[PDB]
This record gives structure tokens, C-alpha cells and sequence, in this order.
């Protein structure tokens, strides 16, 4: 089972999520990202089991990444779903900040406001090797 | 002297340009990307020298990547300058298309309109390994 689940917003974080996958695999981690390891069957069940399976939950916060989570109180947004699973399983959540404006907790559904309590890592375009090293230090 | 020069628009193509650098290096190419190899001195001269020295010119076309080239008739825009240098040296130009709308030639300065005559590679988020294999096929 993968050690790392990468959760990301497809319309804005696909490239950074892919770059994280390559680097983490190079440092010996088993990584789940949907486009490489989400395979056949009902995706809702597979996505949840994949979040549960990985010790680490790497959350890619590209600009606007949580916009579709706002007022999603029925929890139909898939990043929202992935965050709730990670929170309820007590995963090692590692937010990666890439030009993301932190929202005030009151704009998010109650069940994911806790994601704002985890220490995040700032993605540095100028110092990417060092960013990668700090992420690895955060992984369990 | 590196084999591959990666030209990209910082505000929109940084992540893909970085991802291309990692993959190309893993396959044995020497890559120039500014954040790793632009060092001390007058950057204007070093950037032109680096384009002149690389057999391959990989052009990252993210959405809007050439907007700042338009009406840049004095050639002050750095992507515009890098493209003109690669064209004037007959480099192996390899455009990488990531959500980029092809402009009509007449909206671009005449000294770079020839960039549209080079066969490009469509970046596929779902088939990244195959995209990378295609890019390596295009490189010399
Ligand atoms: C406030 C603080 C500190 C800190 C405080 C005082 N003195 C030293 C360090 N360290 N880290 C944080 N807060 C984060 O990193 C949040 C990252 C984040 C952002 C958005 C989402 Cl949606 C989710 C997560
Ligand atoms: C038209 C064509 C063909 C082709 C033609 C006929 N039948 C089969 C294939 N193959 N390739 C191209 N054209 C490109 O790939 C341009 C890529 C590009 C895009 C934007 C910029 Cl600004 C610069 C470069």
C-alpha cells in the first residue's frame, strides 16, 4: 500500500501534484496519485480506501484549490471528501502551499475546518530541492 | 554546456517547466532552466548564451504564455528574446502545449512567427510517461 496520498485540485494543481509524485518516488516513497493508481471500479470507494491506506496525506493547495469546497455541505466535492477522510483517520496531513490564500475557517464546511490546524510547507520555485527535502522531513 | 534549454513563462508554466527538467535529467540530458543554472552576472548575456549553446529548445506553452510577446516589437520580453535566439540559431525547437490556445501568426511579432511552424507535443496529465517518451523522441 502507498505511504503517500496526493490530494489536489485538477484544474490548478495537476502539475505540482505530478512533480511531488516524481520527487517522492525518487526518495523511495510509494505514492498514490489518481492518474497513476486509481484503476477500475467504483471510484468513490477506491478513493476513500486509498486515503485510508496511506500514512501521509499531501494536500496540494494551488490558488483557489478549496473554492469548490465552500458551501459544499453535502460533501460532494472530491477534495472535500478526501480531506474529511484524512482528518477522521488522523492521517499525517501535509499541506503544500503554492500561491494559496488561506481562507478564514468560517467559509469552509465544519467537517474540514480542522485542515487549517496543520503546519504547511511553502512551495518555493527558486529552492525546489530544499522544498522537497522539507516535505520528506514532514513525511512519516 | 547543457543539451536542452527550457523556456517558459514564470507566472503560469513554472511547474511544468520544472517537471520537464526532472524527467529530462533522469533520462540523461543536461538541462538549462533559469532557476537551476542561471548564476552570477549579467543575465541578458547569460540567457542568450545558454540558448545558443543548447541543441534543443523546449518551449513551455502554458495558457497565455505568449501574451507578453504580442506588440513587443522592440523585443524586451524574455520569452520573445529566447524564441528569437533559438530561431536565429536553427535550434531544435520543441513546443510543449499545456492548455494553450494557438494564436494566429499576425498577432505575434514577425521575428517569432516562425515558432508556429514547429511540431508541438501535447502535455497529457493522464499519460505523462508517454508524453515524456515522446519528448525524448523529439530531442537530439
Ligand atoms: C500559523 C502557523 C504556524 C506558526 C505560527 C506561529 N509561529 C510559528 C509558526 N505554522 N504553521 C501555521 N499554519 C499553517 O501552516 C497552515 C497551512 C494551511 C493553510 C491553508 C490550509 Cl486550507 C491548510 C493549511
Ligand atoms: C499543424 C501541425 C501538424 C499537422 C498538420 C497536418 N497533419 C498532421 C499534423 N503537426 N504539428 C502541427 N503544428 C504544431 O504542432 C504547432 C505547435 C505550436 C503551437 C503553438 C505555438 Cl505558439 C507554437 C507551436
Amino acid at each position: 500500500t502507498p505511504d503517500v496520498f496526493i490530494s489536489y485540485r485538477r484544474n490548478s494543481g495537476s502539475q505540482l501534484a505530478s512533480l511531488l509524485k516524481v520527487h517522492l518516488q525518487l526518495h523511495g516513497f510509494s505514492v498514490f496519485i489518481d492518474v497513476e493508481k486509481l484503476e477500475a471500479g467504483k471510484f468513490e470507494d477506491k478513493l476513500i480506501q486509498s486515503v485510508m491506506g496511506a500514512r501521509n496525506f499531501v494536500l496540494v493547495l494551488s490558488p483557489g484549490a478549496l473554492d469548490k469546497c465552500m458551501q459544499d455541505h453535502d460533501c460532494k466535492d472530491w477534495v472535500h471528501k478526501e480531506i474529511v477522510t484524512a482528518l477522521s483517520c488522523g492521517k499525517n496531513i501535509v499541506p503544500i502551499i503554492d500561491g494559496f490564500e488561506w481562507p478564514e475557517p468560517q467559509v469552509l464546511p465544519e467537517d474540514m475546518q480542522a485542515v487549517l490546524t496543520f503546519n504547511g510547507i511553502k512551495w518555493s520555485h527558486e529552492y525546489q530541492e530544499a522544498t522537497i527535502e522539507k516535505i520528506i522531513r514532514f513525511l512519516q
